[PDB]
C-alpha cells in the first residue's frame, strides 16, 4: 500500500491539526487528527454560525463526486456542540486517495469553541465502534482497500513545536530514542490500556492498584479522577487560580517532582518543563481533574514526550521516547 506524512502543527500545545483535501477537484481543510473520536466532519456552505463563516467551508456544488447522504451527525468538541449531515467524497491525504468516504457536513456550530479553534473540521482516528452511525471511520476505508503499507499509525508531538508529523503505514526510528515499548489495548473504542501506578517518589500518588487510560492526541492535558489530581496538584505546588486553573510559579521548575507513571512494567517520567505549560507571564499545570472515578486522558502532555504508535493490526499501543 502506502505510507502518508501529515506534518502537524501546534497551536498552543493545544491543538494539533494537519492538511486534507476533499472533493474534485480537491477543496483543502486543516482538520484535528484525534484519537479520541472517529468521525470526520468539516463545516459546509449551509452552515451559517460564525465559526463557519470564520473557517474553510466545502462547496458540494464545486466537487464532481460529491453524494449527499442526507443522514444526521450530531458531535460534541469541548463545551461545543455541531450538527451536520453525511456525505461521500474523495479524501486525499498526502499520497492516499480515499474515494467514497463517508464525511460530515456541518450545518450548525453555534458557541464561540468552534469559532477560535484553529482547524476546520476533526478527523476522527479511534475505533469503528465509536462512529456515529452510517460512518465510517476515515482509517477503515484506508485499511480495507489496502491504502496503507501497514495498518498502523504514529504520532510524533514535538515539544519544540516545529516538526510535528503524523505518519500513516510506517514507524520511523529517528523520532524516539531507545527501543519501542508495545502495550496491548484492553477495550477497542478508545485506544484504551492499563496504568500499573503513578508515583511520585517511589510513593504511590495516583491510579493506586491499576486504572484505565486512553492516548488521546485530541486532548491537551493528563486528564483524571478529582481525588487523584489533587494529590498531584498539592505535590508539585500548584494552585487553584482565579479562573479555576492551576498556577506553578515559573522558575520554581527547578525544585518540583518528577511525576511517574508505570506502564506495562516500564515507567514513563514527566519532568515538572513536560507537565507545566509556560506562556506570556504563567506557569500551568498540565494535569486536569474528571469529577470523580475514573479513567485517565493522556493528552498532549504525555504524548509530547513519548513517540506513540498506533496498530489496528495487532491492537497494540507502541511507546518511545520522544527525541
Amino acid at each position: 500500500g502506502e505510507v502518508a506524512s501529515v506534518p502537524l502543527t501546534n497551536y498552543l500545545d493545544s491543538q494539533y491539526f494537519g492538511k486534507i483535501y476533499l472533493g474534485t477537484p480537491p477543496q483543502e481543510f486543516t482538520v484535528l487528527f484525534d484519537t479520541g473520536s472517529s468521525d470526520f466532519w468539516v463545516p459546509s456552505i449551509y452552515c451559517k454560525s460564525n465559526a463557519c463563516k470564520n473557517h474553510q467551508r466545502f462547496d458540494p456544488r464545486k466537487s464532481s463526486t460529491f453524494q449527499n447522504l442526507g443522514k444526521p451527525l450530531s458531535i460534541h468538541y469541548g463545551t461545543g456542540s455541531m450538527q451536520g449531515i453525511l456525505g461521500y467524497d474523495t479524501v486525499t491525504v498526502s499520497n492516499i486517495v480515499d474515494i467514497q468516504q463517508t464525511v460530515g457536513l456541518s450545518t450548525q456550530e453555534p458557541g464561540d469553541v468552534f469559532t477560535y479553534a484553529e482547524f476546520d473540521g476533526i478527523l476522527g482516528m479511534a475505533y469503528p465502534s465509536l462512529a456515529s452511525e452510517y460512518s465510517i471511520p476515515v482509517f477503515d476505508n484506508m485499511m480495507n482497500r489496502h491504502l496503507v503499507a501497514q495498518d498502523l499509525f504514529s504520532v510524533y508531538m514535538d515539544r519544540n513545536g516545529q516538526e510535528s508529523m503524523l505518519t500513516l503505514g510506517a514507524i520511523d526510528p529517528s523520532y524516539y530514542t531507545g527501543s519501542l515499548h508495545w502495550v496491548p489495548v484492553t477495550v477497542q473504542q478508545y485506544w484504551q490500556f492499563t496504568v500499573d501506578s503513578v508515583t511520585i517518589s517511589g510513593v504511590v500518588v495516583a491510579c493506586e492498584g491499576g486504572c484505565q487510560a486512553i492516548l488521546d492526541t485530541g486532548t491537551s492535558k493528563l486528564v483524571g479522577p478529582s481525588s487523584d489530581i489533587l494529590n498531584i496538584q498539592q505535590a508539585i505546588g500548584a494552585t487553584q487560580n482565579q479562573y479555576g486553573e492551576f498556577d506553578i510559579d515559573c522558575d520554581n521548575l527547578s525544585y518540583m517532582p518528577t511525576v511517574v507513571f508505570e506502564i506495562n512494567g516500564k515507567m514513563y517520567p514527566l519532568t515538572p518543563s513536560a507537565y507545566t505549560s509556560q506562556d506570556q507571564g504563567f506557569c500551568t499545570s498540565g494535569f486536569q481533574s474528571e469529577n470523580h472515578s475514573q479513567k485517565w486522558i493522556l493528552g498532549d502532555v504525555f504524548i509530547r514526550e513519548y513517540y506513540s504508535v498506533f496498530d489496528r493490526a495487532n491492537n497494540l499501543v507502541g511507546l518511545a521516547k520522544a527525541i
